[PDB]
C-alpha cells in the first residue's frame, strides 16, 4: 500500500558519505496517452523492494526490477494504446536487471520507461554498460531532484498529511549524480 | 552588500494572492566553459532591481532585465568562450525586455542564457509572446522551486547563517508555476 516514512527517507536520501542502503525500493505509476497529453491511470501505482534469498540459497533475493517486470503484464495493457511507465528507484539497475528491462521494452513497443533514480549504482564492472544499453533500447534515466522526491513523499508514503522534509545537500548531490549520468551516456 | 533578508522573502515569494511586489530583482551568476564542463566565475556574480522613474517625468523606470543586459558588456566576456549566465528572477520579463534579451542573445552567440523565476508576469497582453520569443532565440525559461529559492539564499541573501525558511504554499506555487510556464511555451 503505503511506504513507512522512516524507510523513505533512509532509502531514497542521495547523500554520497553514508553507507547501508543495501535494498531497492522501487516506486511507480503509469499514464495513458491521449490527445498529445499523457494521462495518469488512478489504479495503477506502487511501490516494491528487492525480495529476500530464500532459505534453500544458492539464488540471490528477487531484484526490484524484476518484481515490477513480473507485475506489467498483470495490468493488461492496451497494445494498441501508448503508456508512459515511471519508475523512481533508490539505485539504478544492476546489469542483469538493466538488460532484462531492456529486453522487455524491445518487445514492448506500447510502453515507454522512464527511471527517475536517486543514485546512481556503478559497480565498476558492467553497470554502465547496462545503463547504456538500457537507454539504447529507449529507455529515459534521469536522476531525482527535490519534485521528484516530493512527489514521491505526497504519492507513495504514508505521511499521514505530514509535508515532505529535504535533507541537506539534496539538490548539489542530484547536481553532481546528473553530470554522472551523462558522462556514462554520452 | 549582499541583498537584505526581508527584501528576498518580500520580492521572492511566490504566493500569487498578494500584491506589492511593484520591483522586480534580479540575481545573476556567470560560468565559463572549461574542457566540457561549466565553471563558476564567483567574481562575476551580484544582483540588482528595476529603478525608479526620473523626476523628469514621461518614460518609466528602467526594467531589471534592462539594467542587467546594459552590465554585460562589461564584465568583458571573451567572444571566443563560451558562458552560461544564469538568472533568478522575482518576476518574468514583459515583453519589450522578453524581445531586447531575445535581441542581445541572438547577437551574443558565446552567452548561454537561463531564467529562472519565482513568478510569471503575464499582463494578458504580449507577455506571453515575449516569453515565446524569448524561448525561440535560445533562453531557457523555467520556474524557480524550493532548490533554487535555498540556492539564491545561500548566494545573495545576508543570511548570518540562517538558514533558508521556506514560505508556506512554496511548492504548490511552484509546481502550478510551471504548469502555466509549459502551457506557454508550447
Ligand atoms: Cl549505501
Ligand atoms: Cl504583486
Ligand atoms: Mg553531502
Ligand atoms: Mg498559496
Ligand atoms: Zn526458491
Ligand atoms: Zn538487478
Ligand atoms: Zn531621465
Ligand atoms: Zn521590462
Amino acid at each position: 500500500h503505503s511506504m513507512d516514512p522512516p524507510t523513505f527517507t533512509f532509502n531514497f536520501n542521495n547523500e554520497p558519505w553514508v553507507r547501508g542502503r543495501h535494498e531497492t525500493y522501487l516506486c511507480y505509476e503509469v499514464e495513458r496517452m491521449h490527445n498529445d497529453t499523457w494521462v495518469k491511470l488512478n489504479q495503477r501505482r506502487g511501490f516494491l523492494a528487492n525480495q529476500a534469498p530464500h532459505k534453500h540459497g544458492f539464488l540471490e533475493g528477487r531484484h526490484a526490477e524484476l518484481c515490477f517486470l513480473d507485475v506489467i503484464p498483470f495490468w493488461k495493457l492496451d497494445l494498441d494504446q501508448d503508456y508512459r511507465v515511471t519508475c523512481f528507484t533508490s539505485w539504478s539497475p544492476c546489469f542483469s536487471c538493466a538488460q532484462e528491462m531492456a529486453k522487455f521494452i524491445s518487445k514492448n513497443k506500447h510502453v515507454s520507461l522512464c527511471i527517475k533514480t536517486a543514485r546512481i549504482y556503478d559497480d565498476q564492472g558492467r553497470c554502465q554498460e547496462g545503463l547504456r544499453t538500457l537507454a539504447e533500447a529507449g529507455a529515459k534515466i534521469s536522476i531525482m531532484t527535490y519534485s521528484e522526491f516530493k512527489h514521491c513523499w505526497d504519492t507513495f508514503v504514508d505521511h499521514q498529511g505530514a509535508p515532505f522534509q529535504p535533507w541537506d545537500g539534496l539538490d548539489e548531490h542530484s547536481q553532481d549524480l546528473s553530470g554522472r549520468l551523462r558522462a556514462i551516456l554520452q
